[PDB]
């Protein structure tokens, strides 16, 4: 554990899969998003923006899990990873022991997210 | 120290920021075909020279789409006009930006272009 | 050289259909792409769509690694440790991540410089 980066993660998600499931099970939102993220999700005036936000959050959490190492990451509830936005709108995640770097991108049909977990200490 | 909230000043991070961008090539094609002059707002002179010398139209649009994704990913990692961001090739893509070490990678498929950027402070 | 912590990064996005076509047409190319270890996993998949998916992810990983480095594809052994994908290459700490959807596979690689 001499490396300064603990791990990296990336996840690509088809918007139509998220849309399908949200339509088939609206309580999907409560299973992926924190209360804070739900507040945001419910505040979007446009349904397509809601689905994009949800897809981006799902991809981000999957990327975060992959950066941790799936063997550990699968034990972290989505509800416990709060991806919030700073004052410039940049996505952020706080997680003790790391400096978490996140980036999200959207097209009409896909959402993707990248996470790099930098170690906070030597 | 000094009692400032300035994030850059206080930061102990090795990575300054990361950025990813996914672009649908069809959108770039549409944009170019119905507004060719915007290429002057996206590409530097050297990039335009290269853009203009492509013999095949599809490779021309791919180059543009890849540069658009790169400038967006760079912009997101930095936290600067696109036509002042010169992404050149060693054939590795690279961006020189005073004060930083800029790491870039670009990938293309038939329908999508993507780029990722990681910035370290010098 | 440089005082940089990172040597290079790479990303590759690949259309699954293209890999499907490659395997259908020229199944012998797999031995030029996959290491013997990877071929073992590949051969062990009982579901056709999941083995093409595995192949596509490994092709993207080799492409991404190659781009980050700036080595033969079948000499780049990507194995799983907690299930995290890993590649050993002397001089670096190789960070890798792979993602799949129905139609695309992608991989990203960050080559961190080792303070030996």
């Amino acid at each position: 554990s001499n490396a300064m980066i603990h791990g990296i993660g990336v996840d690509l998600i088809e918007i139509d899969r998220i849309q399908a499931l949200y339509s088939k099970q609206p309580k999907l939102v409560e299973r992926i998003l924190t209360k804070n993220e739900q507040h945001k999700f419910n505040n979007f005036t446009h349904e397509q923006r809601k689905i994009e936000f949800l897809a981006g959050r799902f991809a981000t959490k999957e990327a975060f899990s992959k950066a941790l190492g799936t063997g550990l990451g699968k034990h972290v509830a989505f509800n416990d990873i709060d991806c919030y936005n700073d004052e410039l709108g940049k996505p952020k995640i706080d997680y003790e022991g790391f400096i978490v770097h996140v980036s999200i991108s959207h097209t009409e049909h896909y959402a993707m997210s990248q996470v790099v977990l930098e170690k906070s200490a030597f």
